[PDB]
């Protein structure tokens, strides 16, 4: 079984911090990691992600638990768990950095997942993540410059 002392600590802390409505779902999630059933574990996390009972738990989940197997499962799944928790968290620059850095982990894994010149996948998930964090960076643009450069009116930078 894959269940171990760190994960027993995590499951206990999660179950303590969690709203009781999450417990039936977390019983199957617990057993799925114990059985190393990464895909059913991901569907359980997807059912949790479709709800908001305890969204900040997904930050612990990404940082300490999904980190054990994040390469075994869909990129957008793991990054979305970090999206919901770190978007609800009262920051945005940390969110920008963290989601780009998690994209960068997949950018390094890309060749190990397997690749060819424009293979069937060549970073499609991380292109979406890059577009999502670019949308975040645009939403947090410093100034809408002026109509002087209406087409690309960001002022996040200009030189250096």
């Amino acid at each position: 079984m894959f269940n171990n002392h760190e994960i027993d600590t995590i499951l206990s802390t999660l179950r303590m911090e969690a709203d009781p409505s999450l417990h039936p779902l977390f019983e199957q999630f617990e057993k799925f990691y114990e059985e190393k059933l990464w895909f059913q574990l991901s569907e359980s996390l997807t059912k949790f992600f479709d709800d908001a009972k305890s969204t900040p738990l997904r930050l612990r989940l990404y940082d300490n638990f999904v980190s054990k197997f994040y390469d075994k499962i869909n990129q957008l799944s793991v990054v979305k768990y970090l999206l919901a928790s770190l978007k609800d968290s009262k920051d945005f620059d940390e969110s920008l950095k963290y989601l780009d850095d998690l994209k960068a982990q997949f950018q390094e894994l890309d060749s190990k997942k397997q690749r060819n010149n424009g293979s069937k996948d060549h970073g499609d998930g991380i292109l979406l993540i890059d577009s999502e964090i670019a949308r975040t960076y645009l939403l947090k643009n410093d100034l809408v410059k002026a109509r002087d450069l209406l087409d690309d009116l960001e002022k996040t930078l200009d030189k250096k």
